[PDB]
């Protein structure tokens, strides 16, 4: 039994299925009050949730899906005909993410693609029939940040207006890719301040009142 999986089974267990609006709230209420998790979560979710309403992307890359939290945020919000594509490294995670997706009845517009992005990037135009990208999130690792935007370009996925949006920038951090995005003369950048996820952290005090020796 893992967090993982009691996350998905909450889901199964309280969620309505095939409404994603109710998957991402009973995704958030566990990880608020049961179990910290590395979802997006709400805060970050709305901010996300209005960058989609402004772009309305048509082909979106997501850098790693955990439990499918942000899967389901942004794919409930794709136009018909709109699709995600969704990178995971770790097999049960990859596995979790489907299962979320298909109680969410999203799984029509979204792909899994199992392993490192560094390794799946270049497979992208190939296997998944890709020209370029409208929409990149990236949230997996930090230090992947910097170099897997290297790897996109080089790649030719990305086009004048593509919107890279990237989770974490302060907490954990990805100072590389912020300063690089930040210099770069191929890029303009917006900061979009808000709170880690789930940060109500529980604490308490012990009151141990002595009784003397045995
Ligand atoms: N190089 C890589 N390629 C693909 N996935 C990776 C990776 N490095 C880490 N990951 C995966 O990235 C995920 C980070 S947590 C993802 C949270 C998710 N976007 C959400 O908001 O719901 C983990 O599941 C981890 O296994
Ligand atoms: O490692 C992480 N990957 C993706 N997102 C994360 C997060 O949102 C908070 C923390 Br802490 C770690 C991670
Ligand atoms: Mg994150």
């Amino acid at each position: 039994d893992t967090k993982e999986q009691r996350i998905l089974r909450y889901v199964q267990q309280n969620a309505k299925p095939g409404d994603p609006q109710s998957v991402l709230e009973a995704i958030d209420t566990y990880c608020t009050q049961k179990e910290w998790a590395m979802n997006v979560g709400d805060a970050k979710g709305q901010i996300m949730d209005a960058v989609i309403r402004e772009y309305s992307p048509s082909l979106v890359l997501e850098l790693g899906a955990y439990c499918g939290y942000s899967a389901v945020r942004m794919a409930r919000l794709l136009q018909p005909g709109a699709r995600l594509l969704t990178m995971e490294i770790n097999p049960d995670c990859a596995a979790i993410t489907q299962q979320m997706l298909n109680f969410a009845g999203l799984q029509d517009k979204v792909t899994i693609l199992n392993g490192a992005s560094q390794d799946l990037i270049p497979q992208l135009k190939k296997k998944y029939d890709v020209d370029t990208l409208d929409m990149v999130f990236l949230d997996h690792w930090k230090d992947r940040y910097l170099p897997d935007t290297l790897l996109l370009e080089k790649c030719g996925l990305l086009r004048k207006g593509t919107v890279l949006l990237a989770d974490n920038v302060i907490v954990p951090g990805t100072p590389d890719f912020l300063a690089y995005v930040r210099g770069s003369s191929s890029f303009e950048c917006t900061h979009y301040s808000s709170y880690l996820e789930y940060m109500k952290v529980v604490d308490g005090l012990e009151k141990a009142i002595y009784q003397g020796p045995s």
